[PDB]
């Protein structure tokens, strides 16, 4: 007999109780239940099938609650600082339980709010570096290495990111949502045949390369901050990608986040992204200093040329968060609540603008100044 | 546990528990290698090739991704991969079409023969397979699934160790003659070439693009005027397009290497033809069968064309050297004779292969390789 049973406040409760108070549901969408248990504290989060669940969803198993506590297990072994602990997990039940980190802000409603997070680059970078590395076949036996591919295969996942980062946006398909002002700059994206097919070039990587295991939906609402911790979650979108992926969609959103501030506000957003890097690639650098397994690590040139194609490969990525985050489906509140309307207007142009650049140059760049310097003149 | 080996009579017993005969046959036992057991089995009054696997240390797990692939290979260039008529994981057996009408490849070429279709044939055979289990031909949902039915670690392993890593150091497995030395740390002491062999290897670790054959060298082929069929596709698993081609072609030019003068023009005919049709192939299937949006739109297939191409060449440096100097040799060079003239073409390998690893990128046309390859072995 199946033993799934959707939980309530008092069910989860019982769940807590039996793996040795009260309880509130404080879950944001309507795909997961998030239930917050009081003495110490603890988060109790459960998938909801399709099927249902309130309200309109893209169809999906619960198969992504297995992929995100071994996502989230996988993590914390390198970087538990980051993420949050767990502490128990069922694949039948669909449920991860974990540490309650409620006493921080989502890193995208405290950027919105004005926060600045001085150390949430340096953060971000470290996890970035650690997680990207250690999990690739630079820091595993390459043998390891294809069972944990197989383990952490995401189908479903993998197919919204499909869809909606790398090819929705780039045609006149159903899913898009713009507002029609918008239209003329989004046509222009659709008739441009050269950014096109790049943007097919960057989708191929992401579903051939089978690099390191990726968080896959790094985006600045997926994280918890506060002016001395950043603590990542939700990585059910976790699968063996490219690992210039998480740079690209995390950079994207603090440039996203830049486009809705003014002046001299959006510099330390410039500092993240520029921190973001370097922090990445130091920590990245360091892993592979001390940890790689392969003859061929300290060949004076290929970790630098490696890094290059990480940078190429992350710039190419961020320009389609930048777009699909804009044009598609889900959008960012960043961008949606800009006022007035008209300045919302300029402004969602200017991210398919600076996206279209990004996808098309990023080959061309050499620094990650380069990159914030071409971004601020764009978006004079 | 069920698995047992096979004798003369146990494979008989198979093949008639099978009802592929019917009831008086014979059967002699035809493998070359050690690996695994070949039963050729005839009826007077009709044939059949039992092969099994016997337990470089491997497991019996070879045999289902042979079987398999074997299978998925017929799907699309049924007459160029013999016919399987059964198959079994525990047993390690994969019954198939008999083909000792045909010679191996290697084998005729080294005699002289020239094999006219040889290059038309493996082309199709590349641009078909190629194609057809990548993303461009499949729903991706599906395709990530033969990731896994198709994973194959131990066999990769034998390829990332063998073909990317222990000829460019000083390692164990190596096996070249003594006067061919200082050639061999040459290579060794080349930082730049080495950096990418490292990137040609990360290809092959983690480029997930289609399903690929893993080890299509002139002896994995059998042929004769006529007829050419693809075998024994056990390092079969989803890896870059390039590398068959790579390893093809590379073998083509080990045996040209082995000829002299005039007689290697054949082979010659043979990389610009294989390559030729791989890419008309390959093209013909994606205006025909591509899934993606993005198929069409003009310089897309060029560009992923150039792609594999620059791969491909890589690949086959690496195949070179590898053949030369690590532990698993090819004949072409083996037996070439007097000694001298023998070490002479190794080095001539080597050097060819370095080239194709360092300049991969700058070759436009199958052509510029060839041209490269002639005057450099001069
Ligand atoms: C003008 C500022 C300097 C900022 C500063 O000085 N502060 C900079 C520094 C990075 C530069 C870009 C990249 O190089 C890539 C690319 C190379 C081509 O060649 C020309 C176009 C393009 C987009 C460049 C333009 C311009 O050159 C940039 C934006
Ligand atoms: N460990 C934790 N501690 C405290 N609150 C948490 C928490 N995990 C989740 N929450 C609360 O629940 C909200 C939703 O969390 P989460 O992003 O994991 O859910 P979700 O996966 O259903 C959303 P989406 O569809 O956007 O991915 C958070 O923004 C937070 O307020
Ligand atoms: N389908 C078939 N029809 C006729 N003979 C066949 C055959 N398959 C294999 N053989 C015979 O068996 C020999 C060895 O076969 P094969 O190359 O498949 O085995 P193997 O995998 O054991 C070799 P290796 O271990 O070197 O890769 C062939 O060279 C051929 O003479
Ligand atoms: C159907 S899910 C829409 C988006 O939400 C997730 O966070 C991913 O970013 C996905 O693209
Ligand atoms: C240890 S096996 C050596 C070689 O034989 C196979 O045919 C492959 O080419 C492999 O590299
Ligand atoms: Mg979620
Ligand atoms: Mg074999």
């Amino acid at each position: 007999t199946p033993l799934y049973e959707t939980l309530n406040e008092s069910s989860a409760v019982a769940l807590a109780v039996k793996l040795g108070l009260t309880c509130q549901e404080i879950g944001d969408g309507n795909l997961n239940y998030v239930f917050h248990i009081y003495d110490r504290a603890l988060i109790i989060k459960q998938a909801v099938p399709y099927a249902k669940v309130v309200g309109e969803s893209w169809p999906l198993t619960i198969d992504r609650a297995r992929i995100e506590s071994s996502a989230l297990i996988r993590q914390g072994e390198h970087v538990p600082h980051l993420v949050p602990r767990v502490f128990y997990s069922d694949t039948e039940m669909a449920v991860t339980v974990m540490e309650d980190l409620s006493h921080l802000k989502i890193a995208r409603k405290g950027l919105i709010e004005g926060e600045n997070y001085p150390h949430l680059s340096q953060h971000i970078g470290e996890f970035l570096g650690k997680t990207l590395f250690y999990s690739s076949d630079y820091a595993l036996e390459p043998k390891v290495k294809k069972q944990l591919v197989k383990q952490f295969t995401n189908p479903e996942l993998c197919d919204i990111t499909e869809r909606l980062v790398f090819t929705d946006p780039f045609f006149d398909h159903d899913t898009n949502d713009f507002e029609e002002e918008l239209r003329p700059f989004v046509e222009k994206l659709w008739n441009n045949d050269s950014v096109k097919i790049e943007a097919a070039k960057l989708k191929k990587s992401f579903l051939t390369s089978a690099e390191t295991l990726i968080h896959g939906d790094l985006h600045t609402g997926s994280i918890f901050a506060s002016e001395h911790e950043t603590k990542v979650i939700d990585p059910e979108f976790a699968f063996y990608g490219p690992i210039g992926f998480d740079v690209g969609q995390f950079i994207a959103n603090l440039f996203l986040n830049a486009l809705s501030r003014d002046g001299a506000d959006r510099e330390p957003l410039y500092e993240h992204v520029n921190q973001v890097w370097e922090t990445f690639e130091e920590t990245f650098s360091e892993a592979w200093q001390k940890d790689s397994l392969d003859v061929y690590a300290n060949i004076d040139g290929y970790l630098t040329d490696t890094l290059s194609h990480i940078f190429e490969e992350a710039i190419g990525f961020a320009g389609c968060e930048l777009i699909r985050r804009t044009i598609g489906l889900a959008h960012v509140a960043d961008l949606d609540t800009i006022v007035p309307f008209d300045k919302r207007i300029g402004r969602k142009r200017l991210a398919l603008e600076t996206g279209t650049a990004f996808i098309e140059k990023r080959s061309e760049f050499k620094t990650i100044t380069d990159v914030i310097e071409l971004f601020k003149l764009l978006v004079k």
